[PDB]
């Protein structure tokens, strides 16, 4: 038993609603918020301009460190950094930009690392900005984790898409 509520149930696994990820994290104070992050962990529009905006830039001030010492993420990959006022952990995950010719077939390779994680809230990888088909990233998210995810989706009109879609 958790605290997620109102989520419609897609699969044994897989969770979903019609929400703003910010909104959501500082309710529940989950262990795992997952960004929609880039290589650069630059955090300035999306999903990810929306979260660094509610922890008032500290997770950009993090991240700015974060790139300076390791370098930067590869399309598909991750890193874990501190949740702030949002969440314990922030899972920051790279799905390729498709407005930046980025190969699709790297979702997959991105939902992977959610399978570290035994439950997390999240939004649906390189939807929004990131250019990719909703559509086909809620089924690449539902076919490759295997652990609790509770999706997020801001819009109400592509969550009801989402959702009658969903086979
Ligand atoms: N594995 C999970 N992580 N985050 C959640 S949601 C937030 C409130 N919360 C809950 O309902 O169960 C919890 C167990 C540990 C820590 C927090 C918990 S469940």
């Amino acid at each position: 038993v958790n605290s997620f509520s109102g989520y419609l149930k897609l699969t044994d696994n897989v969770y979903i609603k019609n929400a703003d990820i910010v909104e959501e994290a500082k309710k529940v104070k989950p262990t795992v918020v997952v960004n929609a992050a880039n290589v650069y962990l630059k955090h300035g529009g999306g999903v990810a301009g929306a979260l660094n905006k509610a922890t008032n830039n500290a997770m950009q001030v993090e991240s700015d460190d974060y790139i300076a010492t390791n370098g930067p993420l590869k399309v598909g990959g991750s890193c874990v950094l501190s949740g702030h006022n949002l969440a314990k952990h922030c899972l920051h995950v790279v799905g390729p930009n498709v407005n930046k010719g980025e190969d699709i077939q790297l979702l997959k390779s991105a939902y992977e690392n959610f399978n570290q994680h035994e439950v997390l809230l999240a939004p649906l990888l390189s939807a929004g900005i990131f250019g990719a088909d909703p559509i086909h990233s809620l089924r690449v998210c539902v076919d490759t984790v295997r652990t609790n995810v509770y999706l997020a989706v801001f819009d109400k009109n592509l969550y009801d898409k989402l959702v009658s879609s969903f086979l």
